[PDB]
């Protein structure tokens, strides 16, 4: 696994990549919250929010959290990832849908089923 | 003005640039619709739409078009700059405010009047 950033907005925002494929953001509050193992196939952005984490920012509403992940697809040239979300995460789903970005609630969920549901075999 | 550019959405938008301070998108079909004078204290980028001008691409919906300009904002680093339209630009004006962008028609108006006035006025 491997952590870097990316200054966006005047922060600094961190996150952990891994993987090899099409790419997908994984959004909680930062990424330790997602420890399970992830299945093969994907390239995947663990971010940790401004204000949380590794990213040190202030504590934002979630329209404005949403713009941030959604300014990180473009600048990283992602083009429209799919966003599975957890935790505070979860609140960002909404906002995140109006950028055009499409969110997929993951709590309680490992994200190997997630993208199977919504991808294998139907 | 100097000419530039930026790829995007795997495409190169082209753009003119002039003038120092706080970013203004002026959004039309391309560049030349802009001839009159522009005031000095703003740093105005005159985007050429995918299609027209010289920035090669193909003919796109206004909510599509609209990505562009907000994936230019964010990509150059411009913060929440305000977006002056014309022409074509006009109908992107409700999707660019969905995205967090606020759009000023120009159509009648010439630039310096209509930041002047929306500063100004109200």
């Amino acid at each position: 696994r491997r952590a870097g950033y990316l200054h966006l907005y005047g922060l600094n925002l961190v996150f952990d990549r891994v993987g090899k494929g099409p790419p997908v953001l994984l959004v909680a509050e930062e990424a330790s919250r997602w420890p399970e193992a992830l299945p093969e196939g994907y390239a995947f952005y663990l971010l940790d929010l401004p204000g949380y984490g590794r990213t040190e920012g202030p504590r934002m509403a979630p329209e404005e959290l949403a713009h941030f992940v959604a300014g990180f697809a473009v600048m990283m040239n992602l083009g429209a990832p799919w966003v599975l979300l957890r935790g505070l995460g979860l609140a960002l789903g909404p906002h995140l849908e109006a950028l055009g970005l499409r969110a997929l609630p993951a709590e309680g969920v490992e994200v190997a089923e997630v993208l199977s549901s919504k991808l294998s075999y139907g």
